């Protein structure tokens, strides 16, 4: 492995750590502190996802890495899905390079969502 | 400037994961808190990364999660093994067996107080 991938997880070991000795909420119990670290490993993943509602466009959940989000980049990917394009939508972005997929789901209770997933390259 | 096709059908297969955690999940609940709660389990399950956190006394896992291409049985244990005979940290690891993983681990103090060997993998 090369010198840039080891640093690379370096810097990640060094989030987790953080999360483990420094953050570590004693009040919580062992699952809800799994998945608070469960948080920060996806939190520097690359990768994020943002659930919109149909109707309204409006946000309703947001997960992930902020260095894979967008605002600008998001509300152009949604303009495509509520313009009728075909999905799942792709779009390139670069100012930072993102590569984004867009597509409706419905939910089992059936509210039809908007889910949009962002990566970067 | 574009997004090749293999990076395309990468990212298309992710997405259909998070589908198959909306649609296809018998079991999930039609409340709204618990869908958020679903779909943030899923991306990590494909985030190309996965974790290890083993309590340092007894061997055993205390918190499993990720991805499990990232993730390899005989690879952790070469690196545990490293971490248990006091090789310098944090410990590298590369290992191949198709597919390429490098790992990282090291020991670590849990704020609690539990001493824990933590096992970083990832997909080359
Ligand atoms: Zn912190
Ligand atoms: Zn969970």
């Amino acid at each position: 492995a090369s010198a840039r991938e080891r640093e690379n997880l370096q810097l990640k070991l060094e989030q987790i750590r953080h999360s483990l000795e420094d953050d570590l909420d004693l009040r919580s119990d062992p699952a809800v502190q799994a998945h608070a670290l469960q948080d920060q490993l996806v939190a520097h993943s690359g990768l994020h996802l943002s659930i919109l509602d149909s109707r309204s466009g409006q946000p309703l959940m947001s997960f992930g890495d902020q260095a894979a989000a967008s605002v600008a980049a998001n509300r152009a990917l949604l303009a495509r899905l509520q313009a009728d394009a075909r999905q799942p939508v792709f779009q390139s972005w670069s100012t930072q390079r993102l590569l984004s997929i867009g597509a409706s789901m419905r939910m089992k209770n059936g509210t039809p969502v908007q889910v949009l997933l962002s990566s970067e390259r």
